[PDB]
């Protein structure tokens, strides 16, 4: 979950 995310980092 945290990772799809992060993904705007
Ligand atoms: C939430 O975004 C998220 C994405 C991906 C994962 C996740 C957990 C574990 C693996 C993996 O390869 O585990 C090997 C033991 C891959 N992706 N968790 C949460
Ligand atoms: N918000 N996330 C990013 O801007 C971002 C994170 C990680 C990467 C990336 C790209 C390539 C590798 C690799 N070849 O191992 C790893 N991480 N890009 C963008």
């Amino acid at each position: 979950l945290a990772a799809a995310l992060a993904q705007a980092l």
